[PDB]
This record gives C-alpha cells, structure tokens and sequence, in this order.
C-alpha cells in the first residue's frame, strides 16, 4: 500500500579519503533484470554493490552510496537525487530506477507520471553528453564508443593525454556544437543547461583518485573503466573532501553559452531562451521543476499526495542551500 519516506541522510561522519574499491564491494557482471542507465557514477556504485546491484534504490540509498563511494557532497546529492526521484521515481514505493522502466519499482503511478527511471528524456536527462548520445539518435543511455573517442581526442589535444579542466571547457562546447549541427530536436535549457556543466567536472573532482592532491587529471584507462565498464579503478580511493561541481564556472567561462535549443525542427538553428534558468538565475530551475511535477501529478490524494509533499520538501532543503535561497512552493499544501 506504500512507504513512509524518511528525510535524506546528512553528510558522512568520516569525510576523508578511503579505499572504496574494497573486498566488500567487488565489481560483478550484470544479471538478468539488472538496470543500468545514463549515469556512470550510479552505474559504478550499483556494479560494486554500494547500491542494490539491480539498479533500483531508495533516495536515501542513493544519497548514502554517492557519499560513501565518491564523497559526493551532501547537498549536491540531495539536489540530484530528489530531482531524479520526483520526476522519474515511484513516490509511493520510494524506489527509483537508475535506468529504464522496470517492475522492480512496483505498481505504476497514475499517468502522466511514469516512474520510468533516469533514462526518461526531456526534463532531467538531456543532450550533448560526453559518453552518451542524444535521445534523438535512438539511445540516450548506452555508452557510445565514438563519443568516448572524442573524449580521448580532446584529452590528447588539450590535456596532455589526460582529462583536466582545460579539456572539459573545450569538450563541453564542442559537444554543444555537434548537437546543434546534427540534432534538429536539440534542447539545452532549464535543468539540462545547469547539469551539463557540473557533469563535465565530476570526472575531475570525483573520478580522480583522492590521493592525488595536485594537478588533478583523469587517465583514459580510468575513464574507460568507469564510463564504459562501470568499474572503479584498481585500489580506487575516493576524493579526500566532499566534492561536486567545483570548476564548472570555469568550464562555462572558457566558452560562454546561453540556454536555448534548435527551433522549428531544424539543425544549425539555435535560438536563446531568455526565460530559462542559468547560473545567475538558479531559482528558475526550482520553479520549473515544481511546475513539471504538477504536470506529472495534477490531482494526487492519499499516500501519493503525502509522499509528494515530503519529497518536495526534502528537495527544497537541498535546493535552498545549493542555490543560495529559494522561496519554498507548496503546490499540494501541507501535511
Ligand atoms: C591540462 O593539461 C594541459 C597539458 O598538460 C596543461 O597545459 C599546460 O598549461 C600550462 C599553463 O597552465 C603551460 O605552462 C605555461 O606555458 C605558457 C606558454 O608557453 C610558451 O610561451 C612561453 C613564453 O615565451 C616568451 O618568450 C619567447 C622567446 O623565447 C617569445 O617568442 C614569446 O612571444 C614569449 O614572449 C615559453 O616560455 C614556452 O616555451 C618554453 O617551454 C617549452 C616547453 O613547453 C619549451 O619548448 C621552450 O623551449 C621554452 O622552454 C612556450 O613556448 C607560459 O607562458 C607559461 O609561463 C608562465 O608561468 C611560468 C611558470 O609558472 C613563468 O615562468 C612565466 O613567467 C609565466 O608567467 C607557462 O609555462 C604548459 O606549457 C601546458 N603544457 C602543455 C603540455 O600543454 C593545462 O594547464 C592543464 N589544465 C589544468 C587546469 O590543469
Ligand atoms: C554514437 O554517437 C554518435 C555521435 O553522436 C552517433 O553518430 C552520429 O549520428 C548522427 C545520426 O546518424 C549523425 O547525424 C547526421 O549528420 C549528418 C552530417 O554529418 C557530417 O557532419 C558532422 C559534423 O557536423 C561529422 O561529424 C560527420 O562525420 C559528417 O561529416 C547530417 O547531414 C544529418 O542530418 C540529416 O538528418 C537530420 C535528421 O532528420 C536533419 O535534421 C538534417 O537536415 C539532415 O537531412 C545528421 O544530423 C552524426 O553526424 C553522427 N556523428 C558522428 C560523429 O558520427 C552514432 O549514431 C552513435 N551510435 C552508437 C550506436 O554508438
Ligand atoms: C546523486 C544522484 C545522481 C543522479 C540522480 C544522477 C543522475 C544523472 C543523470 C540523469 C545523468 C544523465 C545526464 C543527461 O543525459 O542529461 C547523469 C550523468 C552523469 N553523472 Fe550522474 N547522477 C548522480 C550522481 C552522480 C555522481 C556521484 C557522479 C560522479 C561520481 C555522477 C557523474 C555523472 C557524470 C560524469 C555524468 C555524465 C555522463 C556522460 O555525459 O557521459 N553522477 N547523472
Ligand atoms: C548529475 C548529477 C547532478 C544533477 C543535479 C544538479 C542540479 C544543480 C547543480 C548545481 C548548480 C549550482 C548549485 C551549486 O553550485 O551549489
Ligand atoms: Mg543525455
């Protein structure tokens, strides 16, 4: 009949480096029914058993796994997790697929809500990723070797054969240009505009071994291991401090860019969207997503309403800090 969802975990008691690829968290191959998706972080945590190996988890499990496995900073974890859960999870069973649809999330919600997982395109998952292709081309979730070859090429050209912040700036812009030129449905606004800059520094801040204190750069071997194989590097130690999107501002500054998309189902036709969230208007992202949730859940009652109210509040607790203060919205009132 349903779960009563607990508030998110706080930061871990211990926030230093440690071995995370350890005997208790072995890489294992996929079994029948195991779900993986567009996030290499969550994929790796699932494939090492930091998350349930089937790739379906509670918000609380995701937050603790990202903290334990990578030292993802607590508020960043809260912002990402409840965004994903509100839009793509089952609020009654409190389960989120890190990939596509699965009976493992339990009885479906009332449409147009779907609990279809992180693979669902258009409000969270979006275009111009590093190792995943745009949904327009037919597969937004699988590793794409051609795109990884470009990652390697840009690492050779700008990072001495490694991925570093200079490479991130160049690759992000070039990937936007690829999508402008080839994807007539290309969108780069609202949630995606914000998440696309953070995702380009996560490999530097979180995939580079935490024992490396200076000149942080990711080898192509380690990159392939995580992005393709969902496997921690041998002897991997997590970041020595909680971390998330440090340096994302510099990635944007290297090639200033404005939220928008290709208009009128045509390539090379990018039009700015002045109403979109951007990095000096972050609260628009909060308002936009609350609106999206109302479209998914036009008139909830009972346990569904209760769990929506709670999850919206949990998300706001992270957003309020991460975005430097946003007025909380109450689309369904209070408990
Ligand atoms: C991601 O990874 C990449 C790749 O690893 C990494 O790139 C390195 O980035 C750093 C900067 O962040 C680079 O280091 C800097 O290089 C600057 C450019 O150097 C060129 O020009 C120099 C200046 O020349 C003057 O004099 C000549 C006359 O001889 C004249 O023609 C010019 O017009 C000019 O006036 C020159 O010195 C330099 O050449 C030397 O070094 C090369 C070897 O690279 C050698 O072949 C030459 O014979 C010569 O010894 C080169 O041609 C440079 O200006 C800059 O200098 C500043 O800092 C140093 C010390 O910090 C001070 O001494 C100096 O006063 C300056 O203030 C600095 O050295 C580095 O070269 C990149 N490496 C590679 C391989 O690309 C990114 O940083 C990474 N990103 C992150 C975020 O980590
Ligand atoms: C892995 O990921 C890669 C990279 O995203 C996918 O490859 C891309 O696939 C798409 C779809 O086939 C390609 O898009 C098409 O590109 C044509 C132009 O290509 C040239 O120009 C680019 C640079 O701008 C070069 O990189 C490329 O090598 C070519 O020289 C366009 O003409 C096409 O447009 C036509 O169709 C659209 C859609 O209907 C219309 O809007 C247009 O008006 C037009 O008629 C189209 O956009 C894209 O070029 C591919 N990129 C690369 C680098 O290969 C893989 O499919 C994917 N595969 C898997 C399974 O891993
Ligand atoms: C906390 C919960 C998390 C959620 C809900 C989440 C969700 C997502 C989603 C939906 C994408 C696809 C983005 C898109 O196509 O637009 C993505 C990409 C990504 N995530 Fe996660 N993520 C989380 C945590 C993490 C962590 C901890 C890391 C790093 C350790 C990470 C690293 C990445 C990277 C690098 C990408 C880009 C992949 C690519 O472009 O090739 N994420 N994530
Ligand atoms: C891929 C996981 C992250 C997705 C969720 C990120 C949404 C907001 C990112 C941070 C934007 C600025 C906030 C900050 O700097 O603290
Ligand atoms: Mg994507």
């Amino acid at each position: 009949q349903g779960v009563d969802p607990p508030p998110p975990p706080g930061p871990p008691s211990f926030t230093g480096t440690k071995l995370v690829n350890d005997a208790d968290h072995p890489w294992q191959p996929l079994r029948e029914g195991d779900i993986r998706g567009p996030c290499p972080g969550l994929n790796t945590l699932a494939s090492h058993g930091y998350l349930p190996r089937d790739g379906v988890a509670t918000p609380a499990q995701i937050i603790t796994a990202t903290q334990e496995g990578f030292n993802f900073e607590n508020n960043a974890a809260i912002v990402a997790t409840y965004l994903g859960h509100l839009l793509n999870g089952n609020l009654v069973t409190d389960l989120l697929s890190i990939g596509g649809a699965t009976p493992k999330t339990g009885p479906p919600p009332p449409p147009p809500a779907h609990a279809g997982g992180l693979n669902v395109h258009g409000t969270f998952e979006g275009d111009a990723g590093m190792t995943r292709a745009d949904e327009f081309f037919g597969d937004n979730h699988s590793f794409n070797q051609t795109l990884f070859d470009k990652f390697v090429d840009f690492s050779n050209r700008y990072g001495g054969g490694f991925y570093n912040l200079t490479v991130a700036g160049e690759l992000r812009y070039s990937r936007i240009q690829d999508s402008i030129a080839t994807n007539p449905e290309f969108q780069f606004k609202n949630v995606r505009f914000i998440t696309a800059y953070g995702e380009t520094v996560f490999p530097i801040n979180l995939f580079v071994d935490g024992r490396v204190t200076t000149d942080r750069k990711l080898s192509m071997e380690d990159a392939a291991s995580i992005f393709r194989d969902m496997r921690f590097p041998d002897d991997f130690h997590r970041s020595a401090v909680p971390a998330s999107n440090e340096g994302a501002d510099q990635v944007l500054a290297a090639h200033p860019w404005v939220p928008g998309g290709n208009a009128d189902n045509q390539v090379n036709n990018y039009v700015e969207d002045p109403d979109s969230a951007d990095f000096t208007h972050l609260c628009r992202l909060y308002e936009f997503v609350v609106g999206s949730v109302q479209e998914l859940y036009p008139n909830p009652t009972g346990i569904l309403r209760r769990n929506l109210i709670k999850n919206l509040h949990y998300w706001w607790t992270g957003v309020n800090v991460a975005f430097g203060g946003c007025d909380e919205l109450f689309p369904y009132g209070q408990l």
